[PDB]
């Protein structure tokens, strides 16, 4: 991984900090706070109100979430400065304590592009819970990349991007934060991950990789937006965020806590709205920015995808 | 339900003839035939081929579809138009005889749209097997419609549009030739599904309609790319094809055909494609048309929504 001093922001310490919001206090003066970092297509409450935001709550925490505009649809190495400058406003915030990390789809991409490229964060993230993240991209984004109507993030989480490629050659296939990487071989958004092995893209290595299939074996279907949200998903989350390592245990779950239907605690509406997550999500994306080509690396991570083809051209050193 | 003579077409006989393709016969030739009629944002040939194109040949059919530009995204009653004058060509072409029809989402709204207000062809169609269909559209297009980034079909598709209305004061919620609905639950596309009655959207009187969950139990899923690829979805759609009576039932399929997962009877090859049938048609809505209302009515439809508006206003006699 590497190190030094952490790359300077693109955007202004109170735009990102505008992005920041806690539920029930300041973000930069509030105790046990959790950090929620939404998926694509989605801002944090629209991410996480009907689950982890409740959720989380039940648990002792103060929800907070990122809500980088527009819809996690631009550059994911700007959707990152949101989730590092939170990180450091929530450290000092609550009395410069380590916090936990939770998060949907590219909210997973983030955290660890962000605790691979930004190394002061990496002693202040407690630890990362992450659902169905793409950290190798996905391979069905091909067709919407084909088409050349994809938005900003969409191209950077294709497989075999320019910029998965920088985080696997940057060592960011390896957990670098104790994580717990909740995934499905049913999903319908991210593919590969199907093998159940590091062939999948919701793998790193040294890090608790929890594909249902294997817990509730081959015929259990739970989809992209299911991976969060099911009761499954919620002791393997419950399990993670409270263990005494950082990451979740094979204690905590098993074919009684196989529910693939949304969460038992949330109520008969938050049931239906996370059973409907995906649904603001792509209208989000048919409204949102597109272009025809993967944005440009910035110089920290530029190096690391060399013969790759962004906006600018094919990356040089 | 309506009678008399046929409406007039709006696409010429020879652009509607375009749209018709069967795998090995010539339209005038065809042998055994089904019509495979797409589901939203994509072609036959995308929907089909990584299952019931293959599935159809096994069986002993000469697979055939429709494909109305551009991907079923345009005006629902000239997609229609398409299947019409197909009937009429794979009944000629067959030496005067009935022929079954195999759909997918939209694709059975369709079916039904013409056989509600297209008289000749109710006496050449021999019967109905639709996967998911929604005849009282989806409450799941609204954030779409919202941004007025729907496609023509979108807006139709949705719950309560003029097209749905319509099709119901038609007397078209009552299945027409003999008709077999299999549906899901857990379909994230098209909602209401859940009541198992009446009130789902997949649901036609007098048809034979097989929700998953009614036999597989309440842990099921299948989204709406599984409701016509699954294997439980194989022996529902070959029964269907295979009765005298017209449709499926009960004997044919049991708790052991509870397979969510892509037909056995297909190629790995096959049994990925099927798996990521959405992908494509995504990307097809994200690229395709879009507008700020749902179509004017066509005469012949419009005087069964009176109150609903359109893109030219408010119908009225």
């Amino acid at each position: 991984l590497p190190s030094g001093s952490d790359p300077a922001f693109s955007q202004p310490k109170s735009v990102l900090d505008a992005g920041l919001t806690c539920q029930g206090a300041s973000p930069s003066s509030v105790s046990k706070p959790i950090l929620l970092v939404p998926g694509t297509g989605t801002t944090g409450p629209q991410s996480f109100d009907s689950n982890w935001i409740p959720l989380s709550t039940q648990l002792g925490y103060t929800p907070c979430w990122i809500s980088p505009p527009p819809f996690m649809l631009n550059d994911t190495q700007v959707n990152t400065e949101y989730m590092v400058n939170a990180i450091t406003a929530l450290y000092a915030g609550s009395g410069n304590n380590k916090l936990p990390v939770l998060t949907w789809s590219q909210g997973g991409l983030v955290a660890q592009w962000g605790l691979t490229f930004f190394p002061s964060i990496r002693s202040k993230v407690d630890r990362l819970m992450a659902f169905a993240p793409d950290y190798k991209g996905t391979v069905l984004a091909g067709p919407l990349d084909a088409l050349a109507v994809s938005a900003p993030s969409v191209w950077q989480q294709t497989t075999g991007s320019a910029l998965t490629t920088a985080l696997r050659n940057a060592g960011g296939l390896t957990q670098i934060v104790p994580t717990t990487n909740l995934y499905s071989a049913t999903d319908e958004i991210v593919q590969p991950q199907v093998s159940n092995s590091p062939l999948d893209s919701s793998y790193l290595f040294n890090g608790k990789n929890v594909q249902a299939q294997a817990v509730c074996g081959p015929l259990f279907v739970i989809d992209h937006a299911g991976s969060l949200t099911s009761q499954f998903s919620y002791v393997v989350g419950r399990s993670a965020l409270r263990s005494t390592t950082g990451q979740a245990r094979s204690a905590d779950y098993g074919i009684t806590d196989c529910n693939p239907l949304p969460a038992n605690d949330l109520t008969p509406e938050q049931k239906v709205a996370a059973a409907a997550l995906l649904a603001p999500a792509a209208a989000a994306i048919v409204a949102g920015p597109k272009q025809n080509c993967e944005p440009d690396l910035m110089p920290y991570a530029r190096p690391f995808a060399v013969g790759k083809r962004t906006c600018s051209g094919i990356v040089t050193p």
